[PDB]
């Protein structure tokens, strides 16, 4: 079963009860009997549930951000939190995690190329139809990433720190809009 400690972390990021999480876990074990889900299996979830998208890159990056020990798997806890990160809960409490998403190589700072990589992965989550609710100045990943880097006041070779990333995503709501990683929130912003 689930340790009381894991259950304690799964309510900072979910609102399911202990019994509910345990039932999901039992079902998880039938499909993933090692208690681990691989990157390809995780990607398959996203490919299935985002049919209008090309979600492979996005799902790979989300997976990476949660594979804390880099063993190529997520355990149940990490998988539950990952799904919730992409799909549930309020945005502002996710900003620290978002730093780990954007810091692709895990070296502790974000580079311009890393912003482009993640912006591109998220951009591919936008449907064909919604891709024309895109303003001209924001209609390619290159343009969106360029704007983000500009809002951070950065030169090409500069490194963006965690301190600055959190400040900017809290304070500048245009940075927030552009770095947004939940596909439904990206979609709703494009329409609204
Ligand atoms: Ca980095
Ligand atoms: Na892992």
């Amino acid at each position: 079963a689930l340790s009381k400690e894991i259950l304690e972390e799964l309510q900072l990021n979910t609102k399911f009860t202990e019994e509910e999480l345990s039932s999901w876990y039992q079902s998880f074990l039938k499909e993933c009997p090692s208690g681990r889900i691989t990157r390809q299996e995780f990607q398959t979830i996203y490919s299935k549930f985002f049919p209008e998208a090309d979600p492979k890159a996005y799902a790979q990056h989300v997976f990476r951000s949660f594979d804390a020990n880099s063993d190529g798997t997520l355990d149940f806890k990490e998988y539950v939190i990952a799904l919730h990160m992409t799909s549930a809960g309020k945005t502002n409490q996710k900003l620290e995690w978002a730093f780990s998403l954007y810091d692709v190589d895990g070296n502790g700072t974000i580079s311009k190329n890393e912003v482009l990589e993640i912006v591109t992965a998220i951009f591919k989550m936008i449907s064909p139809e919604d891709t024309k609710h895109l303003p001209e100045d924001e209609n390619t990943p290159e343009k969106r990433a360029a704007k983000i880097w500009g809002f951070f006041g950065k030169k090409d070779d500069d490194k963006l720190t965690e301190k600055e990333f959190i400040e900017g995503t809290l304070a500048n709501k245009e940075i927030l809009r552009l770095i947004q990683f939940e596909p439904q929130k990206v979609k709703e912003k494009l329409k609204e």
